[PDB]
């Protein structure tokens, strides 16, 4: 597979979604970040990071110990798309902001997928940039059943720079 998918996951949301986004995407290898290194990600130019969200809007656990081992400097070369987890509902200030994290340093490459607000419902984020979230965000918690369409309408969003 061209395009890398890594993923860190404590109940299974991230891997199923990194795995329908494999399905759909295509030409893809799905990672666990809890598994990998740096020269594993580095192995792949095009690249998607699906990431849930942990307390205080921080990283899972293992998507916090793996972007420990990457800098700036290792997402510079590489096309990155960001797909993060989250519950709107039962974290209103910090929402799928996950991703955030991964974001500060994978800006130093070429990040597509920025996504609209519409139809989700909080009160913060540092997901939201420029007034639009970063990358993906996916709701299993509350809106499970939007997960395949928004999948569905951002690997078409998507296709152009995986590719
Ligand atoms: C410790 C804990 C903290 C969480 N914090 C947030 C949060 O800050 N913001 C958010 O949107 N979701 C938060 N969530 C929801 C998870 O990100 C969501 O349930 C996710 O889909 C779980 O991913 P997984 O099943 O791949 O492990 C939190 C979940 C747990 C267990």
């Amino acid at each position: 597979g061209k395009i890398g998918i890594f993923f860190g996951t404590d109940s299974g949301n991230a891997e199923a979604i990194a795995e329908k986004i494999s399905k759909a995407i295509g030409n893809a290898e799905v990672v666990d970040v809890a598994k990998a290194s740096k020269e594993q990600f580095n192995s792949f130019t095009k690249v998607i990071l699906v990431a849930p969200t942990a307390g205080a809007g921080d990283l899972q656990t293992d998507w916090e110990d793996f972007l420990g081992t990457l800098e700036a400097s290792d997402f510079a070369n590489k096309t990155i798309g960001l797909v993060g987890l989250g519950d709107q509902d039962t974290y209103s200030e910090t929402f799928a902001e996950g991703i955030f994290h991964i974001y500060e340093k994978a800006k130093a490459g070429k990040v597509v997928g920025q996504t609209s607000t519409d139809g989700y419902h909080f009160e913060a984020s540092k997901a939201v940039e420029g007034g639009k979230f970063v990358g993906l965000v996916i709701d299993e918690d509350n809106q499970d059943d939007l997960t395949d369409e928004r999948i569905s309408k951002w690997v078409e969003q998507v296709r152009g720079s995986f590719a």
